[PDB]
Parts: C-alpha cells; structure tokens; sequence
C-alpha cells in the first residue's frame, strides 16, 4: 500500500492496485479551517474531475514535486 497514513486521511493501496492518488480540495469557507484532503489507492495518476485537485503520488510524495 502507498500513503498509508500521511498527515491526511490516507487510504493505502495494498491490493492488486499499487498506485496512490492524492485528492485535495477546499470549501467556500475553509479559510484555514478543516481542509478535507486525503490520499488513497489508484491505478494511474488521474486528473482534476470536478473542482478537486488530484495529483500523482506513490509514497511520501503526495505533497511534493508540484
């Protein structure tokens, strides 16, 4: 599994899948409040479907190399 438990909710991908995606979005009033950012399992770095900021991660890179 990847991500395991970063400083977010995490999800881990210890199953057939081995990729770790990182979802990070905010609210219209999250001005330094409780952002809901969590990374989990995935197959291939996804894009930004709705107004969500996804990224490609596989370990402690969920928040690096922007």
């Amino acid at each position: 599994r990847e991500c395991y438990l970063n400083p977010h909710d995490t999800q881990t991908c210890p199953s057939g899948q081995e990729i770790c995606y990182v979802k990070s979005w905010c609210n219209a009033w999250c001005s330094s409040r409780g952002k809901v950012l969590e990374f989990g399992c995935a197959a291939t770095c996804p894009s930004v479907n709705t107004g969500t900021e996804i990224k490609c991660c596989s370990a402690d890179k969920c928040n690096t190399y922007p």
